[PDB]
DNA sequence: ACGTACGT
DNA sequence: ACGTACGT
């Protein structure tokens, strides 16, 4: 859920 | 992610 | 419900 | 001259 590299 | 000239 | 982010 | 960055 976090987006820091993928954002899902 | 390393910062030695951009640091991202 | 998954990998992105740069230039001296 | 070099890899760090999280939860909905
Ligand atoms: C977001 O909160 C989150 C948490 N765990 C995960 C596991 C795998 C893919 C995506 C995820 N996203
Ligand atoms: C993004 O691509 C990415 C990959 N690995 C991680 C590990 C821990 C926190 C955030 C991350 N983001
Ligand atoms: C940092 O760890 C890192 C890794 N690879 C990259 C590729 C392109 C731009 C920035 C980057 N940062
Ligand atoms: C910073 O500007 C910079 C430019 N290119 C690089 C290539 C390899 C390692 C570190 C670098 N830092
Ligand atoms: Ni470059």
């Amino acid at each position: 859920x976090a987006x820091v590299x993928a954002x899902v």
